[PDB]
């Protein structure tokens, strides 16, 4: 199956680009990496940097996670994002998403050996 590393990169890394583009970029996006197709994701972030850097993370300011884990990350330096968050009138499977674009630190939780991302706990 797939291992949560990977699933991280599918659901949140977008090195492909430098920011969003337009407002469709969260619809087009979500559903590309197949976040709308069993439900409608309500709530997802995509980082625009390399992948190195955002695995780099897993070395920088350690932090407790919101469900209080203590393996997350918090970057030292601010990264190109994309939120999206389900509009209003988003309703599968035509889910339908609000692209903003931010400058942020990201939280980060890792784990394994290589010692990566493997979840998305917060933009900050």
């Amino acid at each position: 199956k797939e291992t949560a590393a990977a699933k991280f990169e599918r659901q949140h890394m977008d090195s492909s680009t430098s920011a969003a583009s337009s407002s469709n970029y969260c619809n087009q996006m979500m559903k590309s990496r197949n976040l709308t197709k069993d439900r409608c994701k309500p709530v997802n972030t995509f980082v625009h940097e390399s992948l190195a850097d955002v695995q780099a993370v897993c070395s920088q300011k350690n932090v407790a996670c919101k469900n209080g884990q203590t393996n997350c990350y918090q970057s030292y330096s601010t990264m190109s994002i994309t939120d999206c968050r389900e509009t209003g009138s988003s309703k599968y499977p035509n889910c339908a998403y609000k692209t903003t674009q931010a400058n942020k630190h990201i939280i980060v939780a890792c784990e394994g050996n290589p010692y990566v991302p493997v979840h998305f706990d917060a933009s900050v």
